[PDB]
């Protein structure tokens, strides 16, 4: 067997555009994820999240799905715009009472709330002041998560700044794939580093408001390989998470970024760098994929694809990069605690004759992932929880609701969830502590 320590905590992940619908329901501000989908040309088949699995509605429901699959924490995000709906200023009692009754529902069912500050739904009024391309969202930023600690910090005692800070400056601002939806190298770079400004601003903020809790920061990773016998030691450094724990722990950019980068960085960067350093609790890794990369002259790198598994992203499967990655990270800072805050894969799930959804493919993906985490803790790696993505399939940003990543189906005509084969398979693992 593989038994994980006493008391890891096993979860599942959502996000509020992803999951909720109802982005203007009562007095909530528009994000800029519902102005960017209502844009014609930047959603696969024009999806939006405006119903989305209607979570807004039926949370209730979907917290006794977490329950009676025996999970012992969820992360989940509060929308910004819902809180203030200008981004500053007016709160928003309506908002805060949402969240409210989840946590409550949550706590009353010995479920572990882990929140995370921002996934990617920016209030839309900050945007036309530039969004994380304006330094002064490091206060903006302060002022909402200094909202939410003073209104549920006496519950929720484990928080997250900032969703995969690079997926917002770059994918957001650099590739224009992502919400605001921008091509300017130089305004993605400025935003990399107002995303660090604004967590460790808000970071200081909580250390004067919630005395008792933990507040990390969570970043996306790919297992990078070479296609030959460095481009490698640029990915890991600009992709992974040193690009921000770099600044963090050692107050400076990696190497190769600055390389790369500092033409692009505000011209007196450095300056910011000592308040960067705030202490963090723990760090969040999200991990899915592992690429072969190459220098290529035509950022210098292209990929290679290999023969290799891959799922309907089109992701290769490369289950130790999880592991790679849990040794990389204390090798590098040693955080105090590190979550598995992300891991789950896109299939083409169908509903069988019998009812069921019979996704083994992402049960054998999970299990790889989950027993090379396994190793890690072997190893000393002070992995304190696992977090699959997603609890439901939702609204998957650019590419609409084409992906399914749940361990639970949702039917979109219907709003049914069909528990798939992985949320019954994962909620074995959640009760036996480990695989077998």
């Amino acid at each position: 067997v593989k038994k994980f320590p006493e008391g890891f905590l096993w979860g599942v992940a959502t996000a509020s555009y992803q999951i909720e619908g109802s982005p203007l329901a009562d007095g909530a501000g528009m994000s800029i994820w519902h102005t960017f989908s209502h844009t014609p040309g930047n959603v696969k088949n024009g999806d939006t999240g405006d119903v989305a699995c209607d979570h807004y509605n039926r949370w209730k429901e979907d917290i006794e799905i977490i329950e009676k699959l025996g999970v012992k924490a969820y992360r989940f995000s509060i929308s910004w715009p819902r809180i203030l709906p200008e981004g500053t200023g007016r709160v928003n009692q309506k908002g805060l009472d949402f969240y409210n009754r989840i946590i409550d529902t949550l706590l009353e069912k010995g479920i572990t709330p882990f929140v995370t500050i921002y996934h990617w739904d920016l209030p839309f009024a900050l945007q036309l002041k530039g969004g994380w391309a304006n330094r002064e969202i490091a206060d903006w930023f302060a002022e909402y998560s200094r909202v939410l600690f003073e209104n549920f910090g006496d519950r929720v005692k484990n928080w997250i700044t900032l969703n995969e800070p690079w997926v917002v400056a770059i994918v957001g601002h650099l590739y224009g794939v992502h919400a605001p939806g921008m091509r300017d190298i130089y305004v993605a770079f400025r935003a990399v580093h107002n995303l660090l400004r604004a967590h460790a601003r808000a970071v200081k903020v909580f250390r004067e408001t919630v005395k008792d809790g933990k507040i990390g920061i969570v970043f996306n990773n790919g297992y990078f390989e070479p296609a030959s016998e460095r481009a490698v030691r640029f990915m890991h450094q600009f992709n992974n998470y040193p690009l921000f724990l770099n600044p963090i722990y050692r107050g400076d950019y990696p190497e190769l970024v600055l390389e790369f980068a500092r033409e692009y960085l505000p011209e007196n960067y450095k300056d910011d760098m000592s308040e960067i350093q705030e202490k963090i609790d723990f760090v969040g890794l999200n991990y899915y994929s592992g690429h072969l990369v190459k220098f290529d002259p035509d950022a210098k790198v292209s990929f290679v694809e290999r023969d290799l598994p891959k799922t309907a992203m089109g992701w290769e499967i490369v289950p130790e990069g999880i592991y790679w990655i849990l040794k990389k990270v204390k090798e590098e800072y040693n955080p105090p605690e590190v979550y598995i805050t992300e891991n789950g894969a896109a299939f083409d799930d169908v509903v069988s004759e019998d009812g069921r959804v019979h996704d083994q493919n992402r049960i054998d993906y999970l299990k790889a992932h989950i027993g090379q985490a396994w190793k890690a803790i072997q190893e000393g790696v002070p992995l304190k929880g696992y977090f699959v993505w997603s609890l439901l399939d939702n609204f998957e940003w650019a590419e609409g609701y084409s992906k399914r990543f749940g361990i639970v189906y949702v039917d979109y005509s219907t709003q049914k969830r069909i528990v798939k084969d992985s949320g019954y398979w994962y909620s074995n693992v959640v009760k036996n502590n480990g695989l077998e």
